[PDB]
C-alpha cells in the first residue's frame, strides 16, 4: 500500500500514468488528424476517433472520453496524498514528502488543464471523492475563468518546491518548476485568446443548478479583458526566463550531427551541395534533428517529453524498397499535407509565397521547375525555407537520407506502382493530397534489401519545448501592441531555422504582427498537436477547418499525367465546421450521472 519507500514511490509513479492523454502526433488522435495541416484518407475514418471529430459526427455517445482518464489519475493523486499524510518517517523524509506533494500538485493541475483545453469549463476536483458521496454534492462545471485561476495557482505553488531541471536517466520524466511554469504560460495564453476572452459562440450557455463563486451560473466570459493578456505576458516571460536560466534549456542549434553520423547533406531543388550553400543545407538537417533527438544526443530544448512513441508508417511513402525476395517494404502514406501547409511554410526569404515579391506568382506555382532529371518538382516547391525541405516531401523530391537501402528515396507520386494512387494494389492507402511529411523521421532510418530495417535512435514525444515559449511571449506582446518586443521574441526561432530576422519594416497592412506570430507558430510547431487548439482559441474554426477549405493536388486519380496531377483540388470528404465543434462533448453517462453537470452546447 504505502508500507515501504519503494511501494510509495511506485504509487507516485502510477500517478504519472495519465500524462500521455491526447498524445501529440499520434495519427489516429483527433487533436492531430482533424486540422488544416494535413488530412488522412477518408476510408481511414473507420480507425480511431479522428473521423468523428473531423466530420462532426462526434456525440455524447460517440466521443473520446479523455475526461474519464484525467479525473481517474486526479483521484489517484489525492488518494496518494491522503495515504502519505498518515505515512511515517520510515516511508519518506519530510523533505521528500514535500517533493512528492509538489509532483502530485503539478499533476493534478496539468490533468485539469488537459481536460479544460478540450472541454471548456470543468469541475474543479481538489480532493478525493468517496464513491458513496451523495449525488447532490457533485460539483458542476466552474466558470472558465475560475478554473484558470485555480490551475494557475496550483502550478505556481508546485513551482516553489520542484527542481528547475532533472538529469534524464530513464523513461520517467518527473515534474520540474520549469514544466510547471511552461504549463501555466500556455494556460494563460489560451485564457486570453478570443474564444475565452470575448468571442465564445454561445454567450447564453450556463449552469442550471450550480454556482461559481464570483460568477453565479455563468460559464464563460462574453467581454474582452485586456488584463488577461497582461497576465499571460508576465507568465510567458517568467516561463522563458526560468527555462533559459536554471532550467538549462536552449534552442537546438547543432549544425554537425549529420556529419558525426556519416550522412550526406540532403538534396534540395535549386540549392546544390556546394560551399556557398552549406549553411542552408546544414539548417535543413538541424531542423530534422531538432525534433527527433534525445538530451543525451545534445538536445537541451525539450522541457517535457514522454517515452511514449507514435507510429511512423502512416507518414512513409507507399513502396519504399524492393527486397531481395521480390516483396516490398511499404508504408501507409496516409498523412497528407494540405496546400495550406505548402503555402504557409516560408520562402527562403522568410515570407509567405503569396506575399513574397521575389517568389513565383501563384499563377505559375504548379508548373514544372524544369530541374533536370527531377522535372516532377513544381515551382511552388523550389526556393523555400530550410524547415520546408526538412519536414515536407513532394513529387520528384527525396524522402529521407538512408531510407532506401542507404540512399534517399525519390518520390514518384504519379506512379500507380510506386507512390501513387492505386486502390487495386494499395487498398485504402495513398496520399490524399500528393504531398507527404518526413517530420520526426530519424535521418538514419533505413530499410534493407535483405529484409529488416532501422529507425535510428528513438526520441521522446514532445509535449513542451523551448521554441514554444518564444512564440508564446511573441503572441502576448503582439496582443498588447508591443511590436518590437513581439519581433524580438520571434527572431531567435527564425534565426535558428535559417531564415531572415524580422524588423519593424516587415510589419504592414499586408502582413500584421499577428499574422507573423500565428504563421511562425503554424510552421515551427507543425504536427506537434497545437493547430487543433490554436485555431479553436483564436475562434477561427470556420475560416480554417470549414467545408472545402482543405485542398491538395489531384491525387485521387490513377496514373495521372503531370498536368492532370498538378491542379488545385478540393479534398473530397465531408469536412465541416459548426460552432459546437469548439468543445468536446461530455460522455452521455456522465451528464446523466452528475445532476449538476451540463452538456456542451449543441450536443
Ligand atoms: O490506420 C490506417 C492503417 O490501418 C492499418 O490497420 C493498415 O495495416 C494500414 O495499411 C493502414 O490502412
Ligand atoms: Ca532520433
Ligand atoms: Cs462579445
Ligand atoms: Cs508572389
Ligand atoms: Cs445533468
Ligand atoms: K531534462
Ligand atoms: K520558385
Amino acid at each position: 500500500a504505502m508500507s515501504s519507500p519503494t511501494r510509495a514511490l511506485g504509487f507516485l509513479y502510477s500517478c504519472y500514468g495519465g500524462v500521455s492523454t491526447d498524445l501529440p502526433s499520434a495519427y489516429l488522435g483527433e487533436i492531430n488528424s482533424t486540422t488544416d495541416e494535413y488530412v488522412l484518407p477518408y476510408s481511414w475514418n473507420t480507425d480511431g476517433y479522428w473521423g468523428a471529430y473531423a466530420f462532426n459526427t462526434a456525440s455524447s455517445t460517440n466521443q473520446d472520453w479523455l475526461w474519464g482518464t484525467t479525473y481517474q489519475y486526479i483521484g489517484q493523486c489525492y488518494l496518494f496524498l491522503q495515504k502519505l499524510e498518515n505515512a511515517g518517517s520510515d516511508i519518506a523524509s519530510d523533505a521528500e514528502k514535500e517533493q512528492w506533494r509538489a509532483e502530485c500538485q503539478f499533476l493534478v493541475a496539468y490533468y485539469h488543464f488537459a481536460t479544460l483545453r478540450r472541454y471548456g469549463p470543468i469541475p474543479i476536483t481538489d480532493s478525493y471523492i468517496p464513491m458513496d458521496t451523495p449525488t447532490s454534492e457533485y460539483n458542476g462545471r466552474f466558470h472558465f475563468d475560475y478554473c484558470v485561476d485555480w490551475i494557475a495557482n496550483q502550478l505556481d505553488e508546485a513551482a516553489k518546491v520542484l527542481p528547475a531541471n532533472r538529469t534524464a536517466t530513464n523513461e520517467w520524466g518527473r515534474a520540474t518548476s520549469t514544466i510547471a511554469k511552461a504549463v501555466k504560460a500556455r494556460l494563460l495564453l489560451y485564457a486570453a485568446s478570443p474564444l475565452w476572452n470575448g468571442s465564445f459562440p454561445y454567450p447564453n450557455w450556463q449552469n442550471e443548478n450550480f454556482e461559481t463563486p464570483g460568477y453565479g451560473k455563468a460559464l464563460v466570459s462574453n467581454t474582452y479583458d485586456k488584463s488577461k493578456w497582461e497576465r499571460a505576458l508576465a507568465a510567458c516571460q517568467e516561463a522563458l526566463t526560468l527555462a533559459t536560466t536554471s532550467g538549462d534549456r536552449e534552442l537546438y542549434d547543432d549544425d554537425e550531427y549529420y556529419s558525426r553520423q556519416s550522412l550526406n547533406l540532403p538534396f534540395v531543388p535549386g540549392v546544390a551541395d556546394v560551399e556557398d550553400n552549406k549553411e542552408f543545407l546544414k539548417n535543413v538537417m538541424k531542423m530534422r534533428y531538432a525534433v527527433s533527438t534525445r538530451e543525451s544526443e545534445g538536445n537541451k530544448e525539450i522541457i517535457w517529453g514522454l517515452s511514449n512513441q507514435f507510429d511512423f508508417y502512416s507518414r512513409y511513402p507507399l513502396r519504399i524498397l524492393k527486397k531481395s525476395d521480390g516483396t516490398w517494404h511499404a508504408g501507409y502514406s496516409g498523412v497528407s499535407p494540405t496546400l495550406y501547409t505548402f503555402e504557409h511554410f516560408y520562402t527562403a526569404n522568410g515570407k509567405l509565397p503569396e506575399k513574397d515579391l521575389d517568389f513565383t506568382p501563384s499563377s505559375e506555382w504548379f508548373e514544372s521547375a524544369g530541374i533536370s532529371s527531377r522535372e516532377d518538382i513544381i515551382k511552388l516547391n523550389v526556393g523555400r525555407e530550410p524547415r520546408f525541405y526538412a519536414w515536407m516531401a513532394f513529387d520528384g523530391g527525396d524522402y529521407g537520407t538512408k531510407f532506401a537501402a542507404g540512399s534517399p528515396l525519390k518520390l514518384e507520386m504519379r506512379n500507380s506502382e510506386m507512390h501513387g494512387y492505386n486502390p487495386s494494389l494499395f487498398n485504402r492507402d495513398h496520399s490524399v493530397t500528393g504531398f507527404l511529411t518526413q517530420k520526426f523521421v530519424d535521418p538514419v532510418t533505413e530499410f534493407y534489401t535483405a529484409g529488416g530495417s532501422t529507425s535510428g535512435t528513438s526520441a521522446p514525444t514532445i509535449l513542451f519545448r523551448l521554441a514554444e515559449l518564444y512564440l508564446n511571449v511573441a503572441e502576448c506582446h503582439a496582443a498588447l501592441g508591443n511590436t518590437q518586443e513581439a519581433i524580438d521574441a520571434l527572431n531567435p526561432v527564425r534565426e535558428r531555422a535559417g531564415i531572415p530576422k524580422l524588423t519593424l519594416a516587415d510589419i504592414t497592412n499586408n502582413m500584421t504582427i499577428k499574422d507573423w506570430v500565428h504563421n511562425e507558430r503554424f510552421v515551427e510547431l507543425w504536427n506537434e498537436g497545437h493547430r487543433f487548439f490554436d485555431v479553436r482559441r483564436w475562434a477561427e474554426g470556420a475560416k480554417y477547418f470549414g467545408a472545402n477549405k482543405r485542398e491538395g493536388l489531384n491525387a485521387e486519380v490513377q496514373s495521372p499525367t503531370f498536368e492532370e496531377f498538378n491542379k488545385r483540388t478540393t479534398v473530397d470528404a465531408p469536412y465541416v465546421w459548426e460552432n459546437r465543434m469548439y468543445l468536446n462533448p461530455v460522455f452521455y453517462n456522465e451528464v446523466y450521472k452528475n445532476p449538476q453537470m451540463v452538456q456542451a452546447p449543441g450536443y
